[PDB]
């Protein structure tokens, strides 16, 4: 029960949502691949494909590291869940 802040898992958040409202071609890819970005526990940029919905769900337990408003990096543990029927929620939780 933490509130998102974090820019980063805010823009996913959306696009999960987007995601949940989009209906799938025949054979369950996207009409149009999503883009994810993301920035690892290293600190390093990623972007990531999701060509299908449940892609989403390869994101779950990946470490990122956000920045604070204050310039400081915090890294969190990224959560992604089906609440039902492939409809994905995301979230986090704390790392260490
Ligand atoms: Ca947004």
């Amino acid at each position: 029960g933490r509130h998102v802040v974090q820019q980063q898992v805010q823009v996913l958040q959306r696009q999960a949502s987007d995601i949940n409202n989009t209906k799938s071609l025949p054979g369950g890819k996207l009409p149009k691949p999503v883009t994810v970005k993301l920035t690892d526990e290293n600190g390093k940029p990623q972007t990531y494909t999701i060509n299908r919905r449940e892609d989403l769900m390869k994101l779950n337990g990946k470490v990122l590291s956000t920045k604070t408003t204050l310039g400081l990096e915090q890294t969190f543990r990224l959560r992604v869940e089906d609440i039902g029927g492939k409809n994905y929620r995301v979230f986090y939780e704390t790392n260490k």
